[PDB]
């Protein structure tokens, strides 16, 4: 997995009397090159294979048919092998900064309770929850829109209740196209609002627009407000609004995007997490993952055979907040579906235990390179719930471009599509008609996934986040490091090759109570479960 020579390429790639091309030459010399590079920085002897790689299928694209090029497409395969040797040489440890976000309302005590845990865990680590003081009013403004629409949409159907297929299907359709219309009236407005005034604070815009369109009371907004301040600055609240330099003004616009036109709160917190990072440095979880179980802990203790490895690792999170109670209300379910005597052996390695480290495995140094960016697992999958980067590094400015490069697909053909449509159903077809005309096979399955994006938060199984600024960004990125490219949008990458940038997996516990919930969307069965709901809202009343 050493890089090959200049000589040992020149035998590789040696063709009996052929003459020794430009081009060829000119990958020999920079290939020499490198290898007299190595007391330079690891991001300098990146750019360096980038460059290497660039000139040879620069070489494969001028002689297509040339008896070299099967050589050739093997070096290029030990070219992506030496970028994981660079990364697997310049570890370091990260910032000790710990980030978390919540934004779009006040925090509730669940997340500051899991937040203290890693507190508590990592006095060596400066904790974080980043908030926006301009925009504690998302929230409420995103549940008076949808409440508004969820009634309106009922109204019409006050008698047709039992049949036939007026079911939970047809109640989001419909609901869909009344959202998009109060959505679009209140961005009007706001956008409006910021061209009379560019200094005018989020918050401010969305009170005098609920106070004015559906009639909330200014003060118990204005109180809501205050306590949610209140609240964060309590807890290790660094404000965004207070920093200077880390906005990437491209950033802002589509942090922006997300948080006042979008209302997902997720997907402005993907894009705030990798800006975070990028500028302060250290590790960045959501506010529902806990911290790490000790190995030693329960070593002892053997996995009845008749047990996922998953629903184990569920218990043992549930055996803690039995005993010790660090978390009031965290479920024991499962832990109770257990033998007395096993039940016992998770009371008797609790027993003789003090301190709080000795149960949860604090982070201490982590390293990492400054080509990568570490991320956690789900499901042989990577989920950017948890994520490791040093300040400014390679894959950060990766990630960064991914999603500037998606959103610039996305906002190119929307933005007409939302001015060139009428209602929902009209803009849709315009902007699926859009992506189809540009759509090709390096980028077909992008615009399948990003289609939907007006749906965000609304519907059942909607998941273009995932493919904007989540988890996909990343992969892409990965794809960008290795294969030396800058658009990576269609994924060759298998699990293995991922599991290289894998979230150290002792030191973090993802399988958790809150987990279990998401918060930005929902699958059929919680769509189906919440249209009952809504709908026995109309028997049951005051
Ligand atoms: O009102 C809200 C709601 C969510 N969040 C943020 O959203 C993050 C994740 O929310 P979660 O409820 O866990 O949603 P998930 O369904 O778990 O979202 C998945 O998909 C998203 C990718 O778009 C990622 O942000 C998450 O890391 C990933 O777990 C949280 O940590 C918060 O930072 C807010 O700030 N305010
Ligand atoms: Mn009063
Ligand atoms: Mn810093
Ligand atoms: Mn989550």
């Amino acid at each position: 997995m050493n890089l090959v020579n200049k000589a040992q390429l020149q035998k590789m790639a040696y063709v009996k009397f052929r003459i020794q091309e430009d081009e060829y030459v000119a990958i020999l010399n920079a290939l020499e090159e490198y290898h007299n590079m190595s007391e330079s920085s690891v991001v300098e002897k990146y750019l360096k294979l980038k460059d290497i790689n660039n000139l040879t299928d620069n070489y494969l694209n001028t002689y297509k048919k040339s008896g070299r090029n099967k050589a050739l497409k093997k070096f290029k395969e030990y070219l992506t092998m030496e970028v994981l040797e660079l990364k697997n040489n310049s570890l370091t440890p990260v910032e000790k900064n710990l980030h978390f976000i919540w934004i779009g309302g006040q925090i509730n005590d669940t997340a500051i309770n899991y937040i203290n845990q890693w507190k508590d865990v990592n006095s060596d680590y400066t904790v974080k929850v980043f908030y926006d003081s301009n925009a504690f009013l998302i929230n409420t403004l995103k549940k008076t829109i949808v409440e508004s629409a969820t009634n309106n949409t009922l109204e019409s159907f006050r008698e047709n209740l039992n049949d036939p297929e007026f079911d939970y299907n047809k109640f989001y359709r419909k609901r869909m196209e009344i959202i998009y219309d109060k959505q679009k009236h209140f961005i009007d407005y706001y956008k409006s609002q910021i061209e009379e005034n560019p200094e005018f604070i989020i918050d401010n815009i969305i009170k005098t627009y609920l106070s004015n369109e559906y009639s909330k009371d200014l003060e118990a907004l204005n109180k809501y407000i205050e306590e949610s301040l209140n609240k964060i600055t309590a807890n290790n609240g660094n404000d965004i609004r207070n920093l200077e330099k880390f906005a990437d003004e491209d950033l802002v616009r589509l942090y922006n995007q997300e948080l006042v036109e979008r209302w997902n709160l997720a997907a402005a917190s993907d894009i705030l997490r990798i800006s975070m990072l990028k500028e302060d440095g250290g590790v960045y979880l959501d506010v529902d993952m806990l911290p790490g179980i000790q190995p030693d802990l329960f070593k002892s203790i053997n996995k009845p055979d008749s047990i996922t490895n998953t629903s184990w690792e569920m218990i043992k999170l549930e055996a803690i907040m039995k005993y010790k109670e660090y978390i009031p209300g965290y479920t024991s379910k499962n832990f109770d579906m257990l033998d007395e005597e096993v039940q016992r052996s998770f009371e008797s390695a609790l027993s003789s235990k003090s301190d709080k480290s000795e149960i949860f495995l604090p982070l201490d140094d982590i390293k990492v390179s400054p080509l990568e960016v570490k991320i956690a697992f789900a499901n042989n999958s990577v989920i950017n719930q948890a994520l490791i980067s040093l300040k400014d590094s390679y894959c950060s400015d990766l990630v960064i471009n991914q999603i500037k490069n998606r959103y610039k697909i996305l906002n190119d053909n929307l933005n007409p599509s939302i001015n060139e449509g009428t209602d929902f159903n009209t803009t849709m077809k315009i902007f699926s008609d859009k992506l189809a005309s540009i759509s090709n096979e390096d980028n077909m399955m992008f615009m399948i996934k990003i289609t939907n994006y007006l749906k965000v938060g609304f519907a059942p199984d909607v998941r273009s986040t995932i493919n904007l600024s989540g988890p996909g960004v990343y992969t892409g990125a990965y794809q960008d490091l290795l294969m030396f490219k800058d658009n990576s949008t269609n994924i060759h990458l298998l699990e293995p090759e991922l599991r290289n940038f894998e979230f150290p997996k002792t030191k973090i516990s993802q399988l958790t109570e809150q987990e279990i919930t998401s918060l930005w969307s929902f699958n059929q069965a919680r769509a189906k479960s919440q249209f009952e709901e809504y709908k026995k809202g109309y028997f049951e009343g005051a």
